[PDB]
């Protein structure tokens, strides 16, 4: 089997991407944030505290003839940005782009943090990291991909995120028309439950490539590119007037600037992030100070190749017995 679904930016800055997902019978379509940095499929629901729902579409398990309470199961997750959610668990039928999994754990939110409430466009998350990170207790549950894997034509999914435009998540096949050149594959460590890999270095603009190992994660659920302070300083030093602002919470730059590109290595291959991808717009409405898309990972404890990086590439998440990651230009 295969599946193919369009993923769409939630706003003009590409702050996140949503993908429609069919849950239950008859189908209830919710727009979920596909997140290769976590492993829970959770949704706003009829059980979510009313004051914490503000415009989201909810899953109502009582209206699904295939929903079953997973007795005694609860979940609770905290993300790197300090947001969180928790609740109980149903199993139900879940389909993405024509690919159907029966008996998928659908984690129903009873509580969500304010950041989730405030994002009316995101109805929940669909985790695509390794199932060892799944938070359901006392019986850990499998991700949608893990459940689908054996049925797929090939045990892969691909992320093809657009810049200010829709893109695609495919399951079970590699669309050879979706990228240019060849796909370069690189080793993955699953030790921390992430799609963790090591970039071979970087360049700023038209500058020389610096060969240096940068361990980090491919994370579709994180907006920005978080890299070591040395790398980030070298990037922003090429932008007149750019500075790290403790009050704002990262590097800012004059909105009048033209940003240089940023290149990252994948083995001997190179992925070029155009400068415009690194512009996240005014820090507040009407400001001439703009927020940067490349930020320091110091104090995160891990480097994160988030959407800023991934949207410059066609990315293969290869879930073979020994997982790997592939990157192509597009």
């Amino acid at each position: 089997s295969t599946g193919s679904a369009t993923t769409t930016p939630i706003d003009s800055l590409d702050d996140a991407y949503i993908t429609p997902v069919q849950i239950g019978t008859p189908a209830q379509t919710l727009n979920l944030d596909f997140d290769t940095g976590s492993s829970d499929l959770w949704v706003f629901s009829s059980e979510t505290t009313a004051s914490e729902v503000d415009g989201q579409t909810i899953y109502t398990p009582s209206k699904s003839t295939t929903a079953k309470l997973l007795s005694g199961a609860t979940w609770s997750i905290s993300y790197g940005d300090g947001s969180s959610s928790s609740g109980d668990v149903y199993t139900d039928t879940v389909s993405v782009g024509g690919l159907t999994v029966t008996g998928q754990a659908v984690e129903s939110a009873k509580k969500v943090s304010s950041s989730f409430t405030e994002d009316s466009t995101i109805d929940g998350l669909l985790g695509l990291a390794f199932s060892t990170l799944n938070t359901v207790s006392p019986t850990q549950q499998k991700t949608f991909f893990d459940n689908a894997k054996a049925s797929l034509d090939s045990p892969v999914f691909t992320a093809d995120l657009g810049y200010h435009a829709p893109g695609t998540y495919n399951f079970g096949f590699i669309d050879t028309t979706a990228y240019t050149g060849s796909i370069t594959y690189t080793a993955v460590s699953t030790k921390q439950g992430f799609w963790e890999w090591t970039s071979t270095g970087y360049a700023v603009g038209s500058g020389t490539f610096k060969s240096t190992s940068i361990d980090g994660i491919a994370d579709t659920g994180t907006t920005l590119l978080y890299l070591p302070a040395t790398v980030v300083s070298a990037y922003w030093a090429q932008v007149s007037g750019a500075k790290s602002s403790s009050s704002v919470g990262g590097y800012v730059f004059p909105c009048s600037a033209t940003l240089p590109s940023f290149t990252f290595g994948v083995g001997s291959a190179r992925i070029v992030i155009p400068g415009d991808y690194i512009d996240f717009g005014p820090i507040s409405t009407g400001s001439s100070s703009c927020f940067g898309g490349i930020q320091s990972s110091a104090g995160i404890g891990i480097n994160i190749f988030g959407d800023v990086a991934l949207k410059a590439a066609f990315v293969v998440f290869n879930g073979a017995t020994t997982p790997t990651l592939g990157f192509a230009s597009k």
